[PDB]
């Protein structure tokens, strides 16, 4: 194939920068890792002089690949086995286009993900022993694809044993199941040989591991392999990124059946690890992709399991240190303060998303293979999901009735949180009768089934500034007011100085209106102080200008009428529906707000890209109702020196059929320049942005109706 060279880059340094080490056995390289004989080409000459200073995003950029083919090792295994060097920023639809029609991997059902521990692992016999037959069970069915990272080193290489064993003793034989590697190019060993400008496919990989240095050898039971590159030598972890970016695409972003979408289901299980596996963990856990933990494994796995109940506020600094002076004995002394309160913000975030994360307790509890775990924790992921309707957890209930555990299926059919209509069964009481399972189809049939700890800013101090590289000191919960001493604080002032005085702070400074809603608050320098704590940013960043924003949000409501023009009761209560909008390329629907324009009255957004030629007649309108909110609100673009503060005014209609009132504006409301408009139901799972769905719950309460 050469599609690739074409669609697939890799990232080399274009000078060398003379950095102040030696890199064991060697004599200075550049910086990077690599050694200024080998340094590409014009490194070398002076392409005049860029300065003294190492820079990434500067001076590293894109090629076409020389290193994908086909892997045979040397004797220890004659088979074929398919490679890839993508670099760190290849787009997650590319790579799918080339696994799909350039391999021959064939869509999956499962995305098992396999993170853990390297270069320190040792299973104990009764760990490895139960985590072989449950990986062999979850992958003997379905069309599972196994994501793990490609080395012969711990839980990465005792994967690959067990695919071995999997695929040397089968009724099918040969290998029916895939198992994916992800690793650094950076850290391979024997990199040489694997390198053609053209290409090859001999690909003649050596092993060998006694002299590989601080290097890792690659493993040689995996079936594929995707080795990202970032034009570093020797430095782990790049990897990680791209790997939850692609899990994701492939899981939510690739099967269209049904006319809509179908969430492929995913989940990640942890086996020990390190500094690399906590980072992993949150990437995935934000993301939205469930994790299990297996508890007894060691050194985040303990850590993590002994902290998954406890509420998010005493998760504290110090009792992290208490913990992770018995699990990380031999290297506490690494362990700095620098490095603790970076840790803890870790752990907490993944503590906090308790929707996406199950332990696998070892002794009395889901005392089976880890099918158990993976059944929980799908079913939980998809009970609280936002975006894929009430017809996502209709499906692994058919794959709990595929993997014969009958109590799973049991346990979601009796939730008093779950309001499962009767007539929702059916796809999985199908696949129960294909499979002559009696059991289950008595289960159903029952019923009805008739044939005929502390509150502060969370979005704040979020990792991953929106629209761009940039990111966070790690601020834990305790230390966010700025009241506590946090001597450790230094955060970046990313802003997409100092002489900026007569800015009348506190008060409307010509035609700004600094005004925050929650008192008078103090200035710092020439630069505000965030309120109600820290950020872990400084500066303004993607926001007008330092000190509070001012926007004014509105909510439009109307009952939720069916049929007949009776108020059509729920089965609860009463619920009514907001009408919302969406942006051209955006996962979320957006209340219809913005920012009010000096003298505009409107929010920018009910005024411009949407309904024309009525703004007076509504804005005489508008200016009549309660307000349930105003102040400040937890968007995720706020810094230590700027904020977004907003006014929640709600206007309601009575009557579906009150003369123009809804009529005109319903008929009216059209952008016929924007993207998509339409009318939502109000439930706890309607898919807005979390700062929208706060006022959703805090608004809806006002009426009566049921969030
Ligand atoms: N992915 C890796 N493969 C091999 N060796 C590695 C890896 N990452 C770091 N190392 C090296 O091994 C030691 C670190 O071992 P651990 O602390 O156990 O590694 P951890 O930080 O947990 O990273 C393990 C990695 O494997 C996968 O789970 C995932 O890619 C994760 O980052 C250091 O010498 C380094
Ligand atoms: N309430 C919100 N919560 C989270 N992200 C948000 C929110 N509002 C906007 N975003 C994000 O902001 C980006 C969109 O920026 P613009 O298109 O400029 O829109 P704006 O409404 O001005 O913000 C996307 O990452 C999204
Ligand atoms: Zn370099």
């Amino acid at each position: 194939s050469s599609w690739i060279p074409e669609n697939i880059k890799k990232k080399e340094c274009v000078y060398f920068v003379e950095s102040s080490k030696l890199s064991d056995a060697g004599k200075v390289v550049c910086q990077c890792g690599y050694t200024h004989e080998q340094h590409l080409e014009e490194a070398t000459k002076p392409h005049t002089f860029q300065g003294t200073q190492w820079d990434p995003k500067k001076h590293v950029q894109e090629m076409p690949t020389d290193a994908f083919g086909d892997i045979v090792f040397t004797g220890l295994s004659q088979k074929v086995k398919k490679y890839v060097r993508v670099s760190q920023d290849t787009p997650s639809s590319v790579i799918y286009h080339l696994m799909t029609q350039h391999w021959g991997l064939d869509v999956p059902n499962l995305l098992i993900s396999v993170t853990g521990g390297a270069k320190n692992f040792n299973m104990k016999p009764r760990l490895k022993s139960i985590f072989r037959r449950g990986l062999v069970k979850v992958a003997q069915t379905t069309g599972a694809w196994i994501i793990t990272g490609g080395s012969h080193t711990g839980v990465m290489k005792q994967v690959g044993e067990a695919v071995r064993d999997f695929s040397l003793s089968s009724s099918y034989k040969e290998g029916e199941l895939i198992t994916i590697g992800v690793a650094t190019w950076g850290t391979v060993h024997r990199r040489e040989g694997l390198i053609h400008p053209t290409g090859s496919f001999p690909a003649e990989y050596i092993l060998d591991e006694d002299g590989q240095g601080n290097l890792t050898c690659l493993d040689s039971n995996h079936s594929h392999f995707i080795l990202v590159d970032d034009g570093t030598h020797g430095q782990y972890g790049v990897e990680i990124p791209l790997r939850t970016r692609l899990e994701k695409f492939i899981s939510e972003q690739t099967k269209e059946r049904g006319g809509v979408a179908i969430k492929i289901p995913i989940v990640c299980v942890v086996l020990e690890g390190g500094p690399g596996t906590l980072h992993t963990i949150d990437n995935a856990t934000t993301n939205g992709t469930p994790c299990v933990v297996v508890e007894g494994s060691g050194r985040v796995a303990d850590v993590i399991a002994q902290v998954a109940n406890l509420p998010v506020s005493d998760i504290t600094i110090s009792l992290i240190q208490q913990k992770l002076s018995v699990f990380f004995q031999e290297m506490f002394e690494t362990f700095t303060e620098s490095r603790i309160v970076e840790w803890t913000k870790k752990i907490q975030d993944i503590v906090r998303r308790r929707q996406l994360l199950t332990v696998f307790r070892e002794g009395k509890d889901g005392q089976q293979d880890v099918d158990v775990a993976i059944l929980q924790a799908l079913l939980k992921a998809s009970r609280s999901q936002d975006h894929f309707g009430h017809e996502n957890w209709d499906h692994q209930l058919k794959l709990a009735v595929a993997w014969n555990r009958v109590d799973i299926a049991r346990s979601e059919i009796f939730m008093d949180e779950w309001q499962w209509k009767p007539s929702d069964l059916h796809p999985t009481m199908t696949a129960a009768l294909i499979s002559n399972k009696p059991e289950f189809v008595k289960l159903f049939l029952e019923n009805g089934v008739q044939l005929k700890g502390d509150s502060y800013h969370v979005n704040a101090r979020h990792l991953l500034y929106p629209n761009c590289p940039v990111t966070r000191f790690p601020v834990p919960n305790e230390k966010v007011p700025w009241e506590t001493e946090f001597l450790i604080y230094d955060p970046p002032f990313y802003t997409a100085l100092e002489p900026l005085s007569t800015i009348q702070y506190n008060v409307v400074d010509g035609l700004r209106d600094r005004r925050s809603f929650h008192g008078p608050y103090t200035v710092q320098a020439g630069l505000p102080l965030n309120p109600m704590g820290r950020t872990g940013l400084r500066g303004r960043g993607s926001l007008s200008c330092f000190g509070p924003n001012h926007t004014l949000y509105p909510m439009v409501t109307r009952w939720r009428r069916n049929e007949d023009g009776a108020i059509c009761r729920k089965s609860i209560k009463k619920m009514l529906e907001v009408l919302v909008v969406k942006l051209p390329l955006s996962e979320h629907w957006a209340l219809p707000g913005g920012s009010r324009e000096p003298g505009e009255m409107l929010p920018r957004k009910l005024k411009r890209i949407l309904r024309q030629e009525h703004w007076p007649s509504f804005e005489n309108l508008l200016k009549c109702g309660m307000e349930v909110y105003k102040g400040y609100m937890d968007d995720p673009r706020n810094t230590d020196n700027a904020w977004i503060e907003t006014v929640a005014v709600s206007v309601h209609f009575q009557d579906q059929n009150d003369v123009e009132l809804n009529r005109l504006n319903s008929n009216l409301h059209a952008c016929d320049s924007g993207a998509s408009i339409r009318w939502q139901v109000v439930d706890r799972r309607i898919p807005l942005y979390a700062n929208h769905k706060t006022l959703l719950q805090k608004a809806a309460a006002e009426f009566g109706a049921h969030y």
